[PDB]
C-alpha cells in the first residue's frame, strides 16, 4: 500500500517490497546511504534534486515535513505496516534497531552511543554547515569575518572534542556505530568539499584524521557516499 | 564502579549518592531535563554549573560531560545497577523515557515519529534559536551587517512553520504528551521570552505552536523544571 504516500506519485517504488530512500548524495544523505550498505538491507535509492526543487515539491513534503533530506518510506515497518521518516539521525537509529547492526545491545554502550549521535546532530552537522556557508556558499563573499569566524572557531573546538575522544580508541564506541556513521561524512565534507582544511586547523587533530581515514576505507562508506545517483529517474523522465 | 570514580563529584559532591545527579542550569536545554524528571517522578539531586563562573569549562565537569556543555547526568542507578554518565540532552531524555517506562509510545512507529521530533529540534530548532539569539540579543546584535542575523531569523521562521503546520489539529507532537514536547517547547518559550524575539520571527501568526506552548506551560512539572537548578 505504498500508494497511500504521495511521495511515490513523484518517485515511484520499481520495488515496492524494499525501503524507499528519497536523498542526495550530501553529507546527512550519505548517512543514511552508508548504513543501508553497512547493514546489507535491500533498498531503493531515488535522487531528490536541489536544482529541481525537488525538496519543495508538495509530493515530498507530504513524507519529508521540514523539506530535507534524507527520508524514507520502509514498506516492512513496525507491524508490518509501511513506516515513513525523516531526519537522518533518527533514520540511523531506527536502522540500527531494525536490523540489530551498529547500535550496541549492551544498555550503557547504548546510550553512549545515542549520546555521541546527538552530539553530531546538534554540533558538528549544524555547526560545519555554518562553515560551508560562510567558507564556501554566499556567506564566503561577506567582509565582515566575525560571522565566519565564530562557526569556524567553535568548528575547531568540537573536533578538539572529538579528538581527544578518539585517543587510544578506534571508534566513538567500544564497536563501529552509527555514531561514527553520522559523523565522519560530516568530517569528510568539511574538509574537503567546503575547502575548509587550513581554515580550521585540521593538521593539528591526529586522532580524528586517523579514524576518517580508516572510516573512508570501509567499502561501504565508498558505495553510500555516491548514492544516490540519477539512473533511478531515467525511465521515468 | 562508585560515584566517587567521577571526578565531577569532587566539584559537585552527591548529598544524595543513591540519587540521578544533575548537573545543569535553568536554560532552554537544562530544562528539557529537570522538567522530564520532575513529570516522571524521578528523584534526583541537582546541581548548579555556573556560566558566570565558567564552571562548565573546569576539567572536573568536563571529566564527565566532554562537550562542556549542560545538562549532564551521572545515574548512580544506570543499566545493571552501575553508574551511568551521560550529556547531550536529547540523550539524557531517551535515557529516562526507557529507564521509567515513560513519554514514549508502546506503538514503536509513534516512538519513531517522536524520535523524528527530537532529532528536528536536535538539529533544527536548538542550533538555530540559538543563533537567533546571538545575533539578536546577545553580542552579535551589534554587528552592523545583518545578513547573518536575517538567515537564521528566517531558517527559525521556517522551522517555526513547520511545527505550527504539523500542530493543527493535534495537541502534541506525537499522538501523546512525549519527550519531543519536553525537548521543543522550552525553545519556543526562550525565544519568544528571554530573547525578546516574538516581532522578529512574527511569533503571533504561529496560532498551533502558541496553542500547544500555553498548554505546555501550564504543566505543573514544566513549570517547577524551569526553576531547577535555583
Ligand atoms: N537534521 C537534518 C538535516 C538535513 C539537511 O540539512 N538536509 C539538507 C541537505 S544535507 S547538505 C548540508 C546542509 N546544508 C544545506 O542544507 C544547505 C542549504 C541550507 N538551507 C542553507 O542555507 O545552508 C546543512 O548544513 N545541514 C546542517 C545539519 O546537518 O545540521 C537539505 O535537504 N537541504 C535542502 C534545503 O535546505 O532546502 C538531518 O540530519 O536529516
Ligand atoms: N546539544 C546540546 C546543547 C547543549 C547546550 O547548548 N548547552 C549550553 C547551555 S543551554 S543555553 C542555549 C545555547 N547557548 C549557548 O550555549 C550560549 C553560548 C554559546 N557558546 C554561544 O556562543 O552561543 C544554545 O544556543 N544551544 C544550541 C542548541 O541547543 O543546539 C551550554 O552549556 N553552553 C556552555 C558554553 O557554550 O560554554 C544538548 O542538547 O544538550
Amino acid at each position: 500500500e505504498l500508494s497511500a504516500f504521495p511521495i511515490t506519485r513523484k518517485w515511484p517504488a520499481k520495488h515496492p517490497e524494499r525501503l524507499q530512500l528519497y536523498s542526495l548524495p550530501t553529507p546527512n544523505g550519505v548517512k543514511v546511504s552508508i548504513m543501508l550498505e553497512e547493514i546489507g538491507l535491500a533498498y531503493e535509492a531515488h535522487k531528490v534534486s536541489f536544482d529541481n526543487d525537488d525538496q519543495l515539491s508538495p509530493e515530498f513534503i507530504s513524507l519529508s515535513a521540514n523539506n530535507k533530506i534524507p527520508a524514507i518510506l520502509d514498506p516492512n515497518g513496525p507491524g508490518g505496516q509501511p513506516l515513513p521518516l525523516f531526519e537522518s539521525g533518527a533514520i540511523l537509529q531506527y536502522l540500527a534497531e531494525k536490523s540489530g547492526q551498529l547500535l550496541s545491545q549492551d544498555p550503557a554502550q547504548r546510550y553512549q552511543t545515542l549520546q555521541w549521535l546527538m552530539f553530531q546532530m546538534g554540533g558538528i552537522g549544524p555547526m560545519f554547515g555554518q562553515v560551508g556557508f560562510f567558507h564556501f556558499f554566499a556567506g564566503k563573499e561577506y567582509e565582515d569575518k566575525r560571522p565566519r569566524d565564530r562557526y569556524v572557531n567553535e568548528s575547531k573546538r568540537l573536533l578538539g572534542v572529538l579528538d581527544r575522544h578518539l585517543k587510544g580508541r578506534q571508534w566513538m564506541a567500544e564497536e563501529y556505530s552509527i555514531a561514527d556513521i553520522a559523523i565522519f561524512p560530516w568530517v569528510r565534507n568539511l574538509v574537503e568539499r567546503y575547502n575548509a582544511r587550513d581554515l580550521v586547523g585540521f593538521d593539528q587533530f591526529k586522532e580524528v584524521q586517523r579514524v576518517l581515514a580508516n572510516f573512508l576505507e570501509r567499502p561501504a562508506v565508498q558505495h553510500g557516499l555516491k548514492i544516490p545517483g540519477a539512473e533511478n529517474l531515467y525511465f521515468q523522465g
